[PDB]
């Protein structure tokens, strides 16, 4: 029996990693010859773990197992899965993975989003893959900020209020009492707020790890986010153009 | 495949069936032989279901496979068990059951009771028993009331506070946006206050199941809870006795 939901390797590494700027890299965006190239770059700007996300996905097996293994060849750091799941499957999930963020979408109107997904993938678990070998899951909080309809189509979103801190005090409740491990504030159309950051820093237990993602293209951004508490600041469509390798010096600096 | 966490038959009859009191027989206190004469004189009164449940437990396969069976045998009525979990194991589980209930203790201080006892389930799910002979999940918030530190030894419950409605308020906000199917309200010591079943029917959805316990041993105390909102009045105790007949008797009508 693997860590499966109880913490492991890749919750330690992020508990204790210094905190920092994380790349998103959208596999079915990216080609994989060019996230093996951003994979090395990674490594060398040493962020505590590759990403691989994306809103959208088919046919997920068999284009993410080899590209999974494309990438962890290219660089030692963990390769995190995080994508949304799907009614009469859960989570998708390939062997060679080191972690799987599940999402807990608590703003959600759909009780599948909430949390029925993770009954509906820990009931299949083990399925195809080996006990042993299967990815470490990262229990996460999942947040939306900002008007959304694409996330609210697709899982049922409602975004949070920041007009007071009543909603946001419910769900630091849950995510303490609920033991999760990991906060995921994202906007797709907006920013988080930093005062919304600072607001869950302040409310989460000390080894709750916290994540900020959403239109982050500048390094002063990334600083802003981690002043403001955030342990790691995600970005991906800042790199998703010819010119990464500059975007991604300036974002690291 | 099986309805499993999904609403399934016996949540629809537990939504539909009219309201009244249920009889939880404690598989590993009463006879074999008592529990048979029992059910049979359960399906005259016309209850719901059959609850076997208790607080203790061991060698729960090998004693309740057989149990089950011989209570099934008895009565139409369906057979639903209810019984904490155990980490390294989740909830116990036996093939012929109908249901089981899933508490969600959601005022213990410990984590696995809150909800991760239902990942270690589903995990283990379907283990020794095939997929179609599972019973139905009943996904349950549990709370506790008054002064109990045999559960809070065991499960790490808090007593619920009702100096203000701020708690249950938490706890009916979860219950509705995760798509709870039940609420049981519990007291070993002391009474669960008619109030807080009024709070929890006027703040429920339509299709939540609301069942109180805990020191029934009267008819009055049925109806009491009944006009108060309970769809359910469960009662254990009050026909753990000699002469139950009689118990029983005044309880139901
Ligand atoms: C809604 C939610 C939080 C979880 C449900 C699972 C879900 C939809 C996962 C996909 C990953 C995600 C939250 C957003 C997509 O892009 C951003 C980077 O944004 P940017 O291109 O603006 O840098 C990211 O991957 O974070
Ligand atoms: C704490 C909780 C609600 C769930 C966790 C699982 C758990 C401890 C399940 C066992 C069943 C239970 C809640 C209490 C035992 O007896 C009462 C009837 O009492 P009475 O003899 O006074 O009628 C009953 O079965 O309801
Ligand atoms: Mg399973």
């Amino acid at each position: 029996a693997p860590p499966l939901w109880r913490p492991g390797r890749v919750l330690a590494r992020l508990r204790e990693h210094q905190p920092g700027p994380v790349h998103i890299i959208d596999p079915f965006k990216v080609p994989v010859t060019e996230a093996v190239e951003k994979a090395a770059e990674l490594t060398r700007l040493g962020f505590a773990a590759v990403l691989l996300a994306s809103t959208d996905y088919e046919s997920f097996e068999s284009h993410m197992e080899p590209y999974v293994a494309a990438v962890k060849a290219a660089t030692p750091l963990p390769v995190v899965l995080h994508f949304p799941p799907r009614p009469g499957a859960g989570f998708p999930v390939v062997r060679g993975a080191d972690a799987l963020l599940l999402p807990a979408l608590l703003g959600s109107g759909d009780d599948y989003f909430v949390w029925k997904s993770f009954l509906e993938t820990l009931a299949a678990f083990p399925g195809r893959i080996p006990r042993e070998e299967w990815p470490e899951l990262l229990l996460t909080v999942a947040l939306t900020f900002g008007e959304d309809p694409r996330t609210g189509d697709l899982l049922g979103t409602v975004p949070v209020s920041t007009a007071s801190t009543e909603e946001i005090d419910r769900y630091l409740h849950v995510a303490r009492a609920f033991g999760f491990h990991m906060v995921y504030l994202y906007s797709r159309n907006e920013h988080v707020p930093p005062e919304v950051v600072r607001h869950f820093r302040k409310g989460l237990g000390p080894d709750q790890v916290l994540f900020v993602s959403g239109n982050v293209r500048s390094g002063r951004q990334v600083t802003e986010y981690l002043d403001s508490g955030a342990d790691y600041v995600g970005f991906a469509g800042a790199l998703e153009q010819p010119d990464w390798r500059s975007a991604l010096a300036e974002i690291a600096g």
